[PDB]
């Protein structure tokens, strides 16, 4: 039943998932270490600014949502302190890699990286009341906002500033976040949408219309389907049903779309005219493409008790929970092939850090709570 | 045990049985709220009694801030502050007592306690809402109670300052919390707390000597428990280990020195001495007094692993639901008769309203998911 559901979640967060990350990622030195193997252990050294920031994110939006828990904001602490350290350039914009000890690895600039530290300094300062670390945020903030602006747009980029937004939001005017939100529904519902197939396409010309090439023809199941939560719980805030009703029909769209009928699970990637991908991993089935289904499956059947998306909903389950969690060592697997036998045997690596996992079993557990 | 039944069942009742009546019974259309409540929750009389309209605000507030900013409850609260903001203060600015349902004032000497729960009302709202107006309605009760042959002084004023101060956090600087809280722990172990007999004075001498008077000998069971689990609360912040043992430890010495082992319940109470109170109500069941034993149970057992907090819990669990407990109509009688028989038909009055059992129950919640 739904009360178990909870249960599950909220036990498999705060008994199997946050320690996992305590006992296995804390640097010593500062910072977290990501590339961990199946049993924890440290493969790599390496500090993934992006990760280094959604987990300082998590640990402080759970005191924040949750207990402001001595352990956590400590957790927390060190990663932001660390990254304040080492994390910028003079002229204070974001690397995207650091040495275990700190030291720049050189590449392209990207926007993205300020964005992650914004949202994690914001939820950091919020928990723990130090000015020092929302003086980083707004740097951050004010960084995203002088830089961010075949042409084509992608969906990511939407996706990302009502993200940035709104883990903002307790430094911004009531207004600012408000203009925001209500602008990502209308380009992600109006542009990014395809009124021709009910399917989110990931790239778009700026007007919207379809570009027949590599980018323009790709879909992405999981990211979709996690805008499609995002758009619900934005929606949510003005009891605006017909939006979340919308984001529904769209979630249940790309699932019928993108499972495999052969072997169980979603498609990493597919091609919108069925044409040959480029990506050589379109057909592997990965961590949070599964898990951010199961949170926009569970918050579809709690805002509007569509008994199409509970039934989704336990499809989505049974698959992800028997091939992705280990619970013997703790947390779940990330990489999985086709056929859902493991690919990479890693708890984290470069993109795989403390975010997608602890986040959607919160959302769930939160989402089971009210349904039950 | 099954500790997870436990915290599901306090938070259901909080959820589906507690917030409910209020919302559903006591939202006064011309502001603020009735807490003059039947059994059935039909009002029976107008009369805003001022301590209570704010701690209501303050629940709906509080529970904003610590579980899930709902509107329906920022909305409570609210229309609630507002009432209170234009009608609870004097041209001094010093709170009232009470007020016609309007908010014509009742006379009757001022107290500073009126100021003090205003002071924890409006931080909490102006926390949950942003709003400054609210602000600067908590600044100014705070700063009122700042600027203010046998002496004696009583329990509630350090519980009641170091309450003030706790749910001013947010406006505060750290060390003043800090140093209230410290002087808190000092004030209520060393002066109020007899070493010799392990039991809490409502009164004695400012150097904490005893006094032979009918205030000097009075033991009120349930205030010296609702002291003991706030002072748990303060000695955990830092982890001290003894001082949350301490009183602990005097917990089980009240319970033990203040159960009826006729009837069961403790006693409203009682006399130091063994000479007979000044209270003819001192034998009497209230609801509030065998609410915070649970709270500081369920405390004590979460926070030491005491195995002699449960075995006390079991008992004063099956006492205060089998006789407190309304589920036919919502919400807890306040007033039984020593023999636990329902002696006054309500749910709320002048001192009963939208404070200890919602609290209560929150608290019992916490307590049951963490030692779960």
């Amino acid at each position: 039943n739904l009360q178990a559901l909870a249960q599950l979640y909220k036990n498999a967060l705060l008994n199997d998932v946050l320690p996992f990350w305590e006992n296995h990622s804390l640097d010593s030195e500062g910072g977290y270490f990501t590339c961990l193997d199946r049993q924890g252990k440290v493969y790599d050294t390496d500090k993934f600014i992006w990760l280094q920031n959604r987990q300082v994110w998590t640990f402080s939006m759970l005191c924040n949502q949750l207990e402001k828990r001595e352990n956590w904001l400590k957790i927390a602490r060190n990663g932001a302190k660390f990254l304040a350290q080492h994390g910028r350039d003079d002229e204070g914009n974001w690397y995207f890699a650091l040495t275990r000890g700190g030291e720049p690895l050189v590449q392209p600039y990207n926007i993205f990286s300020d964005c992650f530290a914004a949202m994690a300094f914001s939820q950091y300062a919020l928990a723990s009341g130090e000015e020092w670390a929302k003086d980083v945020a707004m740097q951050a903030y004010n960084n995203v906002l002088r830089r961010k602006d075949r042409p084509m747009k992608a969906l990511a980029v939407p996706m990302i500033l009502a993200n940035l937004t709104l883990e903002m939001e307790w430094l911004l005017p009531q207004e600012t976040l408000e203009n925001v939100l209500a602008a990502t529904v209308q380009e992600v519902m109006g542009d990014f949408l395809d009124q021709e197939q009910g399917l989110m396409y990931e790239n778009v010309a700026p007007d919207g219309s379809h570009i027949d090439c590599f980018e323009g023809r790709l879909i992405n199941p999981g990211h979709g389907i996690e805008a499609m939560w995002f758009i619900m719980d934005i929606a949510r805030r003005k009891n605006d049903s017909k939006t979340i009703n919308q984001a529904v029909d769209v979630v249940l769209n790309i699932l019928n779309f993108a499972w495999d009928n052969e072997y169980g699970g979603l498609y990493y990637f597919m091609d919108a005219a069925g044409h040959p991908p480029q990506q050589l991993e379109w057909d592997q089935k990965l961590w949070w493409v599964h898990l951010e289904s199961l949170v926009a499956l569970a918050m579809g059947y709690r805002l509007t008790g569509r008994d199409a998306c509970w039934a989704w909903y336990q499809k989505m389950h049974d698959y992800s929970w028997q091939h992705f969690a280990d619970p013997e060592y703790g947390e779940w697997f990330g990489y999985l092939n086709r056929r859902g036998e493991v690919l990479l045997n890693l708890k984290g690596g470069k993109w795989k850090g403390c975010f997608h996992v602890p986040r959607a079993m919160y959302l769930c557990w939160q989402q089971f709570e009210a349904l039950s």
